[PDB]
């Protein structure tokens, strides 16, 4: 039934807890094996965490393929995405490593380096053009080209390089400023606003590798950003873009991590987003 019908009535009603609950209740459950293998603990930032078996994205390294990352295939709205954790002190040349061998265009960053006045992650990439970054473990350098401050946004280029082959790679970094420590945003605007020119850009394209999203854990966050996309999408694809139901998609990209949007409110942020959304894409 109709998204904004829908969201008129679970508000109005105050059910949103009850429906994210049902949601969670349903949501599928893929062994994590190797996530869990003892060798594997510095590598992972949260225990209740971690990526399926079936859907994780290996390392092509021959002693440790292991990296808390997942992919997100969805197959009627042609769109893929990686989805990770924030990187560790341990694991930051992993990251980069990732982005190399999935032949990344984007990076798309979702939290701040410190919330709450505790760290969420590290500082994975260089502040200053004169002042570079080696990942020794991996064989790669980071470069700093250029930022660009906007006041809901910051949006920085890199360069990679293969220190091996010198080979180079030029990269985005997407990074959301403005989520508040505690909740959800009022408005969706400019995270809308902030999708849309991750759009422009190329990074979530097919000719390219698929986008890295992360947030802390890469699950609460990241899940919005990419649930609202998928269904915008879908909207403009569809007969019928009334069809396109929410929580049939969440479910599904369920399928490929777990945890996908952490909270009620989040549920209904991504309503939010989806509805405004697609006042754009119908005019
Ligand atoms: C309501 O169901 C669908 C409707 C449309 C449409 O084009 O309206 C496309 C779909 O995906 C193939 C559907 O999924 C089964």
């Amino acid at each position: 039934m109709e998204m904004e019908k829908e969201f008129e009535q679970i508000d109005k009603s105050g059910s949103w807890a009850a429906i994210y609950q049902d949601i969670r209740h349903e949501a599928s459950d893929f062994p994590s094996r190797v996530a869990k293998l003892p060798k594997n603990k510095n590598r992972n930032r949260y225990r209740d965490v971690s990526p399926f078996d079936h859907s994780r994205i290996k390392l092509h390294q021959e002693d440790n393929d292991y990296i808390n990352a997942s992919l997100i295939k969805m197959e009627e709205a042609q769109r893929s995405y990686i989805l990770t954790q924030g990187p560790l002190p341990n694991t930051v040349g992993h990251f980069w490593e990732m982005v190399w061998e999935q032949k990344s265009r984007g990076v798309v960053m979702l939290n701040r380096v410190m919330e709450k006045g505790s760290l969420k992650c590290a500082q994975y990439w260089p502040q200053k053009e004169e002042k570079e970054m080696i990942f020794e473990d991996t064989n790669l350098k980071l470069t700093l080209i250029s930022e660009d401050i906007k006041s809901y946004y910051t949006v920085r280029q890199l360069e990679l390089e293969n220190l091996t082959t010198q080979e180079t790679r030029e990269i985005l970094h997407f990074h959301y400023t403005t989520w508040p420590d505690f909740g959800v945003p009022e408005s969706p605007a400019s995270f809308l606003n902030f999708l849309f020119k991750v759009r422009e850009s190329g990074s979530l394209s097919p000719e390219h590798g698929p986008v890295v999203v992360h947030c802390s854990a890469g699950i609460g966050r990241s899940g919005t950003f990419c649930l609202a996309d998928t269904c915008l999408l879908l909207m403009d694809k569809r007969k019928d873009p009334s069809s396109v139901d929410i929580k049939k998609v969440l479910l599904e990209m369920r399928k490929f991590r777990m945890g996908l949007i952490q909270t009620a409110d989040q549920l209904r942020f991504s309503y939010l987003a989806v509805i405004e959304g697609a006042k754009f894409i119908m005019g």
